[PDB]
């Protein structure tokens, strides 16, 4: 379908070791306790031309490291030398991992349910951000939240 999401606001995310770029092996595991976003792309996706390089330069440029950040692109389907030779010419900083199957993606979203899509974790491990392809005001508000996400106040209670 179009947006053919399986996991919903405020549920948790699945956990999963994706292979990056550089050939490092990252676990979901690692990454909670943090901000995690992890934006589901594609080599073959225009849209994601605008996704990605804005993504770049507003949050990751900004918070990749930080102390509690985490970042993570992940491709829907095309392998190694795809995502390298597409990565390159985006300019891309960020890590990309290879999801060759649309596995990674299948956890989070239908296979057969479009592409474009980000996916923010929050420190406890829950999806509290779902944007469509990129779109710019969702980015707008998507990097305001991040903000408030390396500090945490959201939950008001603070638990």
């Amino acid at each position: 379908m179009s947006l053919g999401y399986i996991v919903r606001i405020g549920e948790m995310a699945p956990d999963f070791t994706i292979t990056l770029t550089d050939g490092k092996q990252v676990t979901l595991s690692s990454l909670r306790g943090k901000v995690v976003m992890l934006q589901f792309t594609a080599s073959w996706c225009g849209v994601c031309r605008k996704e990605m390089p804005f993504i770049e330069k507003d949050i990751w440029l900004k918070h990749k490291d930080n102390a509690d950040f985490a970042l993570i692109g992940i491709d829907r389907d095309e392998p190694l030398e795809k995502v390298l030779a597409f990565a390159k010419s985006t300019g891309v900083t960020y890590p990309l991992g290879l999801d060759p199957g649309a596995d990674i993606f299948a956890k989070y979203a239908l296979r057969d349910a479009g592409i474009t899509r980000n996916v923010l974790i929050d420190r406890e491990g829950k999806i509290v951000k779902l944007t469509r392809l990129y779109n710019e005001e969702e980015f707008a508000s998507l990097v305001q939240q991040i903000n408030e996400m390396l500090k945490e106040g959201h939950h008001h209670h603070h638990h």
